[PDB]
């Protein structure tokens, strides 16, 4: 007797070749797949191996709905054979269809993985209209987004978005948008497209005439920044692969608190007061969940957990640093604030 | 090689017996202790038993911090031979000390458990004073809250909260309070205790003179309950076992979402412009993650997932209902709320 939600009965989602990958790929829309050696390892190996099998045949075998061919590329064959088939090393969780075909190296769980696979086959972006949908557009203070008023469901402008959204799946945002009410709203003088900030909420209007591919891939990936940084799953180890500096500059304060709401919105308070203030991102771990890595920087973040916190980590072997002199649980901010951050204070450590 | 973040060499923590228990019990705080049989069962059984050792022990030895004497009792033995030492069945995460002791039968995860781990080790609770800190007081419009303005850090009506908490880890809120400030922003014309409203956040004053251990659990256990119920975690089914009625009356929006905030506050609009309306609590799923469980909610409350959705489950054998003629995506709200709220409509199906 299993238990719940344990696995349905037998591991039956697919280790595969070939021939089936690509009738299957070609039939379907979703397809998770890692590729993987033929492992016969040490001790301390198989263990995450099994944990590995386990968690994917976990949300195969108790999802079992339609969207996804799953499990394992072998080996080294035909893949190897053709070039490598262009593919990274011994293991990733490429995806396939999604753009053409995605990565997946983010981090590995249950609630994580799942809310991928719905999110993902969004299949494709997101449709936005009514007056409540209205308030959808002023809705979201979490994410960096990209609205845009458009002509027709099957349009050019409309499959610009639709494959730059799944060229981006990264992440951020990709409203659909229609209709004179939210038009009138908005105000952005035509059917064009339209940035916004995460918080400060704003209309960062993209500011030609019709625009392409590599025209707001451009303005995503060039202007993917702003000011503060919500961390999540696996957004912090992939915000570090793109583009970090040494010093991960976080500021670390759970939610549920004071301590979050307040620093959360001081250093937003320095965004939206301080619209500029190009001193560099600062990044935002907030530990509500994910406290395994909230362990590996309760240790590694020299000794810190449940705590007003804000520092930097200098990546390795060196040191770890964060607030000091001042402090106070319950925290000096204001001035101190627009010091300690504008440059750990202007006058460095 | 093992993984990330995977257990840190060998699965070192305690499945154990009486003197080293006692021993152990009285020199710790906190003691995460499962009971368990001499486990050697079927194909299908051992499987989630390995996979509880796996969290267990993960959670344990990525954690090495000062709170848990962990893992298990061993059998029968000394407990049975006492009475059973007042305890459940052949399984339960029994935890010590808290309040004296206290269960665990609910959901098996780590970032939950950990989260379990630290919040529960609180000792005591909710320590509220500065202007920030009167921030606190107006901050938390997602649970269900116990303010209470107080004499000292070693004062009576302290330790009567601090132990009433520790009695009602369940969960809600307990803030003690100090200050003139937060004591005339608040004004409850005393040094007292006062309840609170989820949303519509209601000071609901706790109005007699001093009040005591069964008084103020009167207070709690009586009237936790009010109009919606945000439900998280364990909270479904154990909300399901902190009385039900048969009809699991559900309200399905999740968050990041038009029918997530305009679900949750038109029936919150319907709490807090119709503040009694007694048509008895209705609850709510909003589906960030968790999704093995809306995955069951998927299968078996019929075929919905990412949807405006609301109805109710009528337990086992017969049938799982939800919201139709009307639906529509972007929901007719209003006074059709106001209908298929009370009673589903006046009128019954």
């Amino acid at each position: 007797g299993l238990n719940f939600p344990t696995y349905d009965g037998k591991d039956r989602v697919v280790s595969l070749s070939e021939k089936n990958f690509k009738q299957v790929l070609k039939k379907y829309d979703l397809l998770c797949l890692y590729y993987h050696e033929p492992v016969s390892s040490d001790k301390v190996t198989q263990k995450q191996f099994q944990l590995k099998e386990i968690v994917l045949e976990l949300v195969a075998q108790v999802l079992e709905h339609k969207a996804i061919g799953f499990v394992m590329v072998d080996a080294k064959k035909e893949a190897k054979l053709a070039k490598k088939l262009g593919f990274d090393e011994e293991g990733s969780l490429y995806i396939l269809k999604g753009d053409r075909t995605i990565e997946f190296d983010g981090e590995f769980a249950a609630d994580v993985l799942v809310e991928f696979l719905l999110d993902l086959i969004e299949d494709p972006v997101e449709i936005i209209s009514s007056k409540l949908e209205v308030q959808a557009f002023e809705r979201i203070e979490d994410y960096i987004k990209l609205i845009g008023f458009f002509k027709s469901e099957d349009s050019e402008y409309y499959k610009a978005f639709e494959e730059a959204a799944e060229h981006f799946q990264p992440y951020i945002k990709f409203f659909a948008t229609f209709d004179k009410g939210v038009a009138k709203k908005l105000s952005l003088k035509m059917n064009e497209v339209d940035f916004y900030e995460p918080f400060m909420d704003e209309p960062i209007a993209i500011p030609n005439k019709p625009y392409t591919e590599e025209e707001l891939v451009e303005f995503v990936k060039e202007h993917q920044r702003p000011t503060l940084r919500r961390l999540r799953p696996e957004e912090m180890f992939e915000t570090w692969e793109d583009d970090l500096n040494g010093i991960h500059i976080v500021a670390f304060a759970e939610k549920s608190d004071p301590d979050g709401y307040e620093f959360l919105e001081i250093l937003k308070q320095v965004a939206r007061d301080n619209t500029d203030n190009p001193d560099l991102s600062i990044l935002w771990i907030d530990p509500d969940d994910f406290p395994l890595l909230v362990a590996y920087w309760e240790k590694t973040f020299k000794i810190d957990l449940f705590r007003p916190q804000i520092g930097v980590v200098n990546v390795t072997d060196a040191d770890s640093v964060w607030m000091e002199i001042p402090d106070d649980d319950d925290l000096p901010t204001a001035e101190e604030l627009e010091d300690w951050i504008e440059d750990v204070l202007s006058g460095k450590i």
